[PDB]
């Protein structure tokens, strides 16, 4: 069926728990033997949230190449993604390692650190120019370089320095910062903006590393994301956009990370924001 009618057909019939139901039934099921290694449990922010084996993004480091993250590679749309995990205290280190391994340009954060009272992330970017951050770990070095604060979001400019090779790069911070505690947004309107804002970058375009996405466990709110840019591109794409199916791409994007879109109230959102932003791009 078209997105808009089927849309309506299950909001009227009341069944969106039961059509997501159907997309955790059919979605992939593939081992992640790394992940669940007894040295990488501090590496896991969540013990049901983990990468597949045949997707997993590693590390270049001989000692443990581990990182709670995946490569989303989709095909017809020509996009590429990394998803992860909001990073942990002793995971920061790891997180710009992969950022500059995979020559990444942006990063997209879907969290507040602090959500719900509890922590959702570390605070793994400098929150002023004089104070920036070293990880010694991995031999790299951290700087704000200036920060652009707006209703819905912040934009950053970050540079990273590999202290190995004093080679340098300049990495785009993109936030979205009014997703609510509970639930989802009652318009995708701000959302869509976001998503638009990291397009008009140039982050996401395949002269660069694949961008990196996260939220607290990189499969909700992420999930959303992707899914949501990749049928608005194909959309554009194809002869016929009323052929894009949303469930056929949700379970295609399952193939690379477990779990992508976490209730049935984050699905109705996603059909929402393509609809709606399938109207402004022409
Ligand atoms: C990193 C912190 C930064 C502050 N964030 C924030 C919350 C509400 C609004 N309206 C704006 C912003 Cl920038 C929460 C997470």
């Amino acid at each position: 069926m078209e997105m808009e009618k089927e849309f309506e057909q299950i909001d009227k019939s009341g069944s969106w728990a039961a059509i997501y139901q159907d997309i955790r039934h059919e979605a992939s099921d593939f081992p992640s033997r790394v992940a669940k290694l007894p040295k990488n449990k501090n590496r896991n922010r969540y013990r049901d949230v983990s990468p597949f084996d045949h997707s997993r993004i590693k590390l270049h480091q001989e000692d443990n190449d581990y990182i709670n993250a995946s490569l989303i590679k989709m095909e017809e749309a020509q996009r590429s993604y990394i998803l992860t995990q909001g990073p942990l205290p002793n995971t920061v280190g790891h997180f710009w390692e992969m950022v500059w391994e995979q020559k990444s340009r942006g990063v997209v954060m879907l969290n507040r650190v602090m959500e719900k009272g509890s922590l959702k992330c570390a605070q793994y970017w400098p929150q002023k120019e004089e104070k920036e951050m070293i990880f010694e770990d991995t031999n790299l070095k951290l700087t704000l370089i200036s920060e652009d604060i707006k209703s819905y979001y912040t934009v950053r400019q970050l540079e990273l320095e590999n202290l190995t090779t004093q080679e340098t790069r300049e990495i785009l911070h993109f936030h979205y910062t009014t997703w609510p505690d509970f639930g989802v947004p009652e318009s995708p309107a701000s959302f869509l903006n976001f998503l638009f804002k990291v397009r008009e970058s140039g982050s996401l375009s395949p002269e660069h590393g694949p961008v990196v996405v996260h939220c607290s466990a990189g499969i909700g709110r992420s999930g959303t994301f992707c899914l949501a840019d990749t049928c608005l591109l194909l959309m554009d794409k194809r002869k016929d956009p009323s052929s894009v199916d949303i469930k056929k791409v949700l379970l295609e994007m399952r193939k690379f990370r477990m779990g992508l879109i976490q209730t049935a109230d984050q699905l109705r959102f996603s059909y929402l924001a393509v609809i709606e932003g399938a109207k402004f791009i022409m």
